[PDB]
């Protein structure tokens, strides 16, 4: 009974520190390890539920749990529903509720034969599901005792391999570790480091398979919440409330395991082309005079910047909503003359409201106060915690009220400045104090009988109470929601107030995060490993369906390195979210603050960039449309190469580009894997060794701080535009193709195009699309779709890539071209031609 191996011993003291005797007096096994593994566990024979009365329906399968025997946590609920919906042939989805009671659950929007069978285990209750294709055993629940009490809910699993990715947000390799880890999602206001519940929680993992096939496992729960990985493989959820409501999404490709989650989560929201350049910031610019300086700063040294922020420094004694009548006095002035000249302007907004001015001297507490909007306490009065204004409120963006309210304050504060977007940080929400002025109270949901190993040991830690009231529930249950509820209040307003695409940018969020916003890092230190770190990061959230995400260029904490912040740069000009930010005291990170050759090369990086944004804005569109991700791993792309599944320090943009780093200090070159394939040198395209021929292997390259090895695999082609300042003057250049043909002389590309901010743009079809196609010498586009907006979009430059014989001639629409170049050394031919994206042409060579 007891004979049980180390790696499938399953904890039987989550709880509390236990002795032998009291662990046997459980009804669990005591044995020590050698050298955490569980010393306390469930033997087989271990209580649980037993499944009784099973019956079928056109939907799926109903069953009553009944548990016999209490475990020792308090409140069991004895008896339970199970509901087994077999959804679509790629998505299962069950729940396991208490069917005399109503429980807290998530808010969220709703050969023939399906990819999953479902078996049950009778006693001990257990949910098997099967891959039917191959028989891989994916889900088993039978392996541990199913737990339901009021405040702990258990289920456990096999997993199908060592490798898990998923359950964000962590400093952590993109590929999880099954040593006995412990994974806390309780959304908190803590600078990244490993092994700590950081400021968003996804409770959705992907699991690969040997061969290259995958499944995801999505628990809709919101509450505070340890996953435990273990080396069998095995994983148990352990949650602090709510329901269990699972589904398993069966791919089979991990890219269509994505796309199946985001299905039920919700398709990533098309960003505005322009919220794609480069965006500037940091904390202490700190007033117009010194903010308009960058802005001229950039341009006088040939950097591209589209949007200007401000953080902290434009408010009134650091309140939302307000801006200072020293420093910031022509506030409004600035922001019309930074769209006079083609940019955008973002600036950050918090989420708590200051409530210590006199009474009707501050719209946003007075009206709020009024209406409602704000999360009580036991008495109904307002919580009051401490952010920066000093003493503060903290809206409830769960009540229909409140959501009124901020879409309000944002239409009037944009009256008098007309930002384009805004940054909404320390929406955790993130409180100075414990709880409240005024603590908590004692009860179950402050002291509760789990408490999962969020940083400081307790629910309360640098946030609010847990038993504070919000119109839908307690804090407890929705406090993993706050920040995505705001994001979805600010992504309404900001339709509302300006009538075009919302960019809201969080830095708290939850699952289904993407269908309303992007995401950035936070306070990452200006260290070569956080620059290292930041790509497994972006990597994981475009997994999880928020591609607009990245990290602070050079760092926000500290003090960069001119060294650091070129290859930071350098990187980060493939974040899908470009955004150098910087720290209070920290020296200056400016492009243009740093010697001629750094700014040469970090010159490069945007410029490089911005010649690729039509391309990028095509990968977000597939993101909106289909579930694509936009920043990729390489696993995603090769899965049934399994030297990729451990690969986080390259990326893919697409399927197409390969990104391979330098991450380290005083390295000239670096290596990385390339899958099976020819990949050119993207430095072979002119913008304004030449193929590696893998079989599927890593290469060294020669990368000097000048450089950063990017590859276009062959197969494939990426539209180009010419150069600009911002998106405004970028839009209006000529394009161009670069076009990678395989030894066989086959290449495929694509171009979406609309105007770059309207709503509704598919819906209403006012856009563009664009297939590129390269056979048997010749290069043509067919036109999927051609409106107004597509119209005049001017083709001036092919280039492609692995031509093996110079041409004697060269045709664009059946007349020789006015010009080309071909380079026998890098079998490149570069065309000039006079063409348009929206009328059919043919190019060939011979
Ligand atoms: C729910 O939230 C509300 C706020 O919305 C919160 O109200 C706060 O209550 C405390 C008392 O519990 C108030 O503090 C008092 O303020 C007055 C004057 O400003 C003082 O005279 C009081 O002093 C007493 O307590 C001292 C302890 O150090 C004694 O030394 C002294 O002799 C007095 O007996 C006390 O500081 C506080 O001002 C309000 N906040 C606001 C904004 O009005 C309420 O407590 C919350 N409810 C729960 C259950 O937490
Ligand atoms: C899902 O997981 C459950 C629990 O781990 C698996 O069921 C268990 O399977 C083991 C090994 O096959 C069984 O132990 C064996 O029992 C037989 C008969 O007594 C004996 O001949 C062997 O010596 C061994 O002890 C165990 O009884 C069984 N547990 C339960 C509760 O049924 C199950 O196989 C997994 N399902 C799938 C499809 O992988
Ligand atoms: C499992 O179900 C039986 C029978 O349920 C009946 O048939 C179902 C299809 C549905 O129509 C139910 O409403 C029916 O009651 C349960 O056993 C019955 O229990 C009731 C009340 O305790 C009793 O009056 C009946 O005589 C029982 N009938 C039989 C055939 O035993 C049983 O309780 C269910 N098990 C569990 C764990 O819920
Ligand atoms: C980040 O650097 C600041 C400033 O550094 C100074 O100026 C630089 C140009 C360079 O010459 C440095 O060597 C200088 O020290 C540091 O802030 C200074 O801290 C020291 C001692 O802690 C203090 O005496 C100075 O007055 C501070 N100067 C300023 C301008 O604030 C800061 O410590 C560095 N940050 C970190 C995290 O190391
Ligand atoms: C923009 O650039 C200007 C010029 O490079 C900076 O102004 C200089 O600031 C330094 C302080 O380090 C002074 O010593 C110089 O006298 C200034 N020169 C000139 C010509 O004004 C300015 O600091 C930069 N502004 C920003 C926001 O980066
Ligand atoms: O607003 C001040 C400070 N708060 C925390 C944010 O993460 C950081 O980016 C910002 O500069
Ligand atoms: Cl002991
Ligand atoms: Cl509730
Ligand atoms: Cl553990
Ligand atoms: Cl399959
Ligand atoms: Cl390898
Ligand atoms: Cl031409």
């Amino acid at each position: 009974q007891c004979d049980v191996p180390p790696n499938s011993r399953f904890d039987c003291a989550p709880d509390k520190a236990i002795t032998q005797e009291q662990c046997e007096a459980r009804g669990c096994c005591y044995i020590p390890a050698k050298q955490g593994q569980p010393w306390c566990f469930f033997p087989p024979s271990y209580p649980s539920y037993k499944l009784e009365n099973l019956s079928s329906s056109e939907m799926g399968y109903t069953a009553t749990l009944t548990r016999t025997t209490p475990t020792f946590f308090p409140k069991d609920i004895l008896t339970l529903r199970l509901d087994v919906m077999m959804e679509t042939e790629n998505r299962l989805h069950f729940t396991i509720k208490d069917p005399a009671n109503r429980r807290y659950e998530v808010p969220l929007e709703t050969a023939p034969s399906p990819l999953y069978s479902v078996e049950f285990s009778e006693e001990p209750f257990g949910v098997i599901v099967h891959r039917q294709l191959d028989g891989r055993v994916l889900l088993n629940t039978t392996v541990a005792p199913l737990f339901f009490a009021d405040q702990f809910l258990q289920l456990s699993t096999s997993l199908p391999s060592q490798y898990i990715t998923g359950l964000a947000e962590h400093l952590s390799p993109l590929m999880l570790s099954t040593s006995w880890t412990r994974i806390t999602l309780w959304n908190r206001d803590l600078a990244p480091t490993p092994g700590a519940n950081l400021y968003g929680s996804h409770p959705f993992y992907l699991a690969l398979e040997d061969g290259g096939s995958a499944h995801g496992v999505f628990l809709l729960n919101s509450n505070a919440m340890d996953v435990v990985l273990q080396p069998s493989p095995a994983l148990s959820w352990r949650s602090t409330g709510g329901i269990l409501d699972v589904y398993i999404f069966l791919g089979p490709e991990p890219k269509s395991v994505v796309q199946q989650y985001l299905d039920v989560v919700g398709y990533p929201f098309m960003p505005p082309y322009w919220g794609l350049g480069f965006h500037l910031c940091r904390w202490g610019y700190s007033s117009t005079a010194i903010t308009r300086q960058v802005v001229e700063n950039m341009t006088r040294a040939h950097f591209p910047l589209d949007v200007q922020w401000n953080d902290l420094d434009y408010m009134d004694s650091r309140r939302d909503f307000t801006f200072n009548k020293d420093g910031f006095r022509d506030f409004p002035a600035m922001v019309q003359e930074l769209h006079q000249g083609g940019r955008r302007y973002m600036m950050i907004v918090d989420p708590a409201i200051s409530s210590s001015g006199p009474a009707g001297s501050y719209r946003p507490y007075d009206e709020g106060l009024r209406r409602g909007v704000f999360i009580t306490n036991e008495t109904g009065q307002p919580l009051i915690g401490k952010v920066w204004p000093g003493s503060t409120a903290f809206p409830d963006f769960t009540n229909p009220t409140a959501l009124a309210w901020w879409e309000d304050m944002v239409a009037e504060f944009h009256d008098q400045v007309p930002f384009d977007g805004m940054w909404i940080d320390m929406n955790e929400p993130s409180n100075f104090i414990r709880g409240s002025e005024d603590g908590c109270p004692n009860n179950e949901l402050e002291n509760p009988p789990y408490v999962p190993g969020v940083v400081g040991g307790t629910l309360q830690a640098a946030t609010i109470c847990a038993s504070s009231h919000q119109f839908l529930s307690t804090h407890y249950n929705l406090h993993n929601l706050y920040g995505l509820t705001e994001a979805i209040a600010s992504h309404r307003a900001l339709v509302k107030a300006r009538g075009t695409r919302p960019f809201v940018i969080s830095r708290s969020t939850f699952a289904g995060h993407g269908r309303y916003a992007g995401h950035w890092t936070g306070d990452v230190w200006s260290s070569w490993e956080q620059l290292a770190s930041s790509v497994p990061e972006i990597l994981q959230f475009n997994l999880l369906g928020v591609p607009l995400v990245g990290a602070d260029v050079c760092g926000f904490l500290g003090n960069t390195s001119e060294e650091l912040c070129v290859r930071w740069t350098q990187l980060g000009a493939f974040y899908p979210f470009m955004r150098n930010h910087n720290s209070l005291l920290s020296l200056p990170q400016e492009p243009y603050s740093f010697s001629e050759p750094a700014q040469q090369a970090m010159r490069k990086a945007l410029t490089l960039r911005y010649a690729l944004l039509p391309h990028l804005y095509t990968l977000f569109h597939q993101a909106h449309v289909a579930g694509e991700t936009v920043a990729r791993p390489l696993f995603l792309e090769f899965p049934k190469d399994s030297s990729t599944w451990t690969v986080d320090h390259q990326l893919l943009w697409g399927e197409a580009l390969l990104i391979t780093p330098v991450l380290q200090a005083g390295k000239a070159e670096v290596t990385g894997y390339f899958p099976l394939g020819t990949w050119y040198d993207l430095q072979t395209v002119p913008i304004e060794e030449p193929a590696i021929h893998s079989e599927g292997q890593w290469v060294t390259l020669p990368a000097p701080l000048d450089t950063i090895n990017v590859h276009l695999r062959a197969g494939y082609i990426i539209p180009l535009q010419g150069p600009g300042l911002t998106t405004t003057e970028s839009r209006q250049q000529p394009m161009a193709l670069a076009v990678a043909l395989t030894k066989g002389g086959e290449a495929r590309g694509e171009l979406f195009w609309d105007d770059g901010e309207s709503l509704e743009v598919l819906e209403r079809g006012a856009y563009t699309q664009v297939i590129f196609l390269a056979r048997n010498n010749t290069i043509v586009n067919e036109l999927v779709r051609v409106t107004s907006e597509g119209a005049g979009l001017q083709l001036q430059k092919v280039t492609v890539l692995g031509v093996a014989t110079a041409p004697q001639q060269v045709l664009s629409n059946g007349v020789p071209v006015s010009n080309f170049t071909y380079s026998p050394d890098t079998k490149v031919l570069d065309i000039c031609v006079s063409l348009l994206m929206g009328e059919q042409f043919l190019v060939s060579w011979c």
